[PDB]
This record gives structure tokens, sequence and C-alpha cells, in this order.
């Protein structure tokens, strides 16, 4: 069922990012706004896992983020990337933190 080429995967850019701050977006039940430090730059990233993962479980940690996607506004918030996580078929979401040793900005691929 559809097999792709590695170079095609390689065009997407995932990097390690440190969550400087994370807070629920007003008037939403699942949205969380993140301010992520990728070393050379900072980015605002929205994730909608607040019904399963509270904001304080992301702050201070490093995670994988796709950073070369088309910008998108959620509830008026400009999201400049996307938090990568694990999710089972039953809809349960799990964070995938990056080890503390990995420098922010490292490429994930």
């Amino acid at each position: 069922m559809e097999l792709y080429d590695v170079d095609e995967f390689w065009k997407f850019q995932m990097k390690v990012g440190l969550v400087k701050k994370a807070e629920k977006i007003k008037r939403t039940k699942k949205l969380i706004k993140l301010i992520v430090d990728f070393g050379n730059e900072e980015r605002t990233i929205v994730t909608g896992i607040a019904d399963q993962i509270p904001p304080e479980e992301l702050e201070g940690k490093k995670f994988i983020f796709v950073v070369n996607l088309k910008p998108k506004k959620f509830s008026g918030v400009e999201s400049q990337g996307m938090l990568i996580l694990a999710e089972t078929e039953d809809g349960k979401v799990y964070l995938i933190p990056v080890p503390e040793e990995v420098p922010v900005g490292a490429r994930v691929w």
C-alpha cells in the first residue's frame, strides 16, 4: 500500500525543540500554544492534546517538531510547526520527549 522514496521523506524537516512556554488557548478544550526554542530561532506551535496532556507536562522539555510546513492559524493563533507524538488506534496520545542531551535545533530524520 503506497511506498515512497527516502528523498521524498527527507524534504520534510523535523528538529529538536525546547518548549519554553505552554498554555491552553482561550475558549478551547484541546488547544495548547507553545513557544519553542530551536536554537537559532523561536517558533509558535499549536498542538491539540490538552484533553489528554496538560500544558505543564510539555514546558521545560524537548520534543520533535516538523518545522517546514505551511503556516496555519488555529483559533486566531499562527502555528509555525507541529509537535510530533505517538498515538494508538484507540485515540490515546503519548508524548515522545527527546533526551535532554540532544542540542536544540538538531535534525530528526
